């Protein structure tokens, strides 16, 4: 079932980084917009570490 839920760029927020990563639909309905973000907690295992490169749009 279909909830048509935007794919949505964050911004990490360890100040080491601060690298964007675009979620997915499922990640993007889940991010709680009271806690940080951090890149670990990007389920995409392409971009889920502060240590990987910032994804081309
Ligand atoms: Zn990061």
């Amino acid at each position: 079932e279909n909830m048509y839920v935007n794919k949505v760029w964050v911004q990490c927020e360890n100040e080491n980084c601060l690298k964007w990563r675009l979620l997915s639909s499922e990640d993007s309905a889940k991010v709680d917009h009271d806690e940080p973000w951090y890149c670990f907690m990007n389920t995409d295992s392409r971009y889920n570490n502060c240590s990987i490169s910032e994804e081309d749009r």
